[PDB]
């Protein structure tokens, strides 16, 4: 209950890079999306170690220079999705008509250790595809947030014009993928908090859609049916509030119903009624030892359960995201203790 929270540093990568998002395997091993320098998966290997082994699990070039979310399916299959971007500057905009969704298929003794990776399906249409989470009563079934430009082009990028925010539902078997919910401004940006998405992570909670809005401060939820259309009248509800640009979040840890979220160069947890609480980073004695958090998982090892573990993509706290300076990283945050 003394704040900030313990944590330590797993692994650095180098200058330029950006990690941003993080599943975690049924033996615990994270598996980690990047979005520069190139699109990959990589792996932690027993992050609980003081020097746990990170390794490359697949460059997705053939397809994409990027990779946004990443989201289990059924047990030790994943989701990704990515694009072309027009260049690895951190303020590049992707290049329209080109996203994807891929898998990496790590279940059978064939593939625990190398994944067999595919192209599930092309999404042209989409706009930005930003957070997976998998239907929890039919896992091969995954809901996609999707929002930014409607207009991305080479810098200079002069027409900000944003998007509308909407959520996809994509069949890992068949491929078939379609608009489930949209239309909705909890899912849009108006640059209140400078350029950024509106809906941005997701996760799927009993017959709820969790999202955060990067933009207006919001935790919501959706109540949705069983191919993820809402339930009339379809009105996203707030969780709760904080004048933070959030990125993704979990719920946890184990069965707990505390939302772990990080935000501005800080992590946060919010109580189902609404309390707010930065528990590291900016805001607490850390102050900047955590720039650019992206998302965040917990362990799910018997032995490590209540360990956050925090993704991000700075190596300083920037001045302005004109003058960002990129570097992936991962850090682990002990959770022990804390209670609302
Ligand atoms: C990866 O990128 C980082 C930048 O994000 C690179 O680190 C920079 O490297 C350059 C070149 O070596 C350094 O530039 C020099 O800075 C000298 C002094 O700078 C002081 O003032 C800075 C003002 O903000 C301050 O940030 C900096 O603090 C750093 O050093 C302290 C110890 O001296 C340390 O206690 C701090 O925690 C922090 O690490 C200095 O106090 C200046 O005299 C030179 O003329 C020259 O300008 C930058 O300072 C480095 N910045 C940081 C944040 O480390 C790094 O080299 C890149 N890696 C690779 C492999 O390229
Ligand atoms: C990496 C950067 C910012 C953090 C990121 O989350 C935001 C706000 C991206 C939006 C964009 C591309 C305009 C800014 C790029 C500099
Ligand atoms: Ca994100
Ligand atoms: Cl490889
Ligand atoms: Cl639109
Ligand atoms: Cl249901
Ligand atoms: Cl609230
Ligand atoms: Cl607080």
């Amino acid at each position: 209950v003394k704040l900030p929270l313990p944590q330590r540093l797993l692994h650095d990568w180098a200058n330029g890079s950006w990690v941003e998002n993080i599943s975690v395997r049924p033996n615990g091993n994270l598996l980690v999306s990047t979005s520069t320098p190139d699109g990959s998966v990589w792996q932690i290997k027993e992050p609980w170690k003081d020097q746990p082994e990170v390794e490359l699990v697949y460059n997705f070039d053939q397809w994409v220079d990027r990779l946004i979310g990443i989201g289990e399916t059924t047990p030790d299959k994943y989701v990704v999705v990515g694009s072309r971007f027009y260049s690895t500057d951190p303020m590049s905009s992707h290049v329209d008509r080109t996203f994807a969704a891929m898998e990496l298929d790590f279940s059978g003794s064939a593939n625990k250790d190398k994944p067999a990776v595919r192209l599930i399906a092309w999404f042209p249409d989409a706009h930005l595809l930003q957070g997976v989470a998998a239907l929890p009563w039919d896992r091969t079934k995954v809901l996609i947030s999707d929002q930014y430009l409607l207009r991305p082009r080479a810098a200079p990028q002069k027409d900000w014009t944003p998007a509308r925010g909407q959520v996809w539902t994509l069949d890992t078997v068949t491929g078939a993928h379609e608009v489930v919910f949209a239309n909705d401004t909890a899912l849009d940006t108006t640059y209140r908090h400078g350029y950024d998405v509106g809906i941005n992570g997701i996760k799927i909670r009993r017959d709820w859609l969790y999202w955060v809005n990067s933009d207006d401060g919001n935790i919501y939820r959706l109540k949705i049916d069983k191919t993820g259309h809402a339930v009339p009248p379809a009105k996203p509800e707030v969780v709760a509030f904080q004048d933070t640009i959030w990125d993704d979040f979990t719920f946890g840890p184990e069965h707990e119903d505390t939302i772990w979220a990080t935000g501005f160069n800080a992590i946060f947890a919010a109580s189902p009624q609404g309390k707010v609480v930065t528990v590291n980073g900016v805001g607490t004695s850390d102050n900047g030892i955590m720039p650019g958090p992206t998302a965040c998982a917990f362990g799910r090892s018997p032995h490590d359960r209540n360990i956050l573990y925090v993704t991000g993509n700075m190596g300083e706290i920037p001045v302005d995201i004109e003058h960002v300076h990129l570097k992936g990283w991962v850090r682990a945050i002990d959770t022990t203790g804390f209670h609302f």
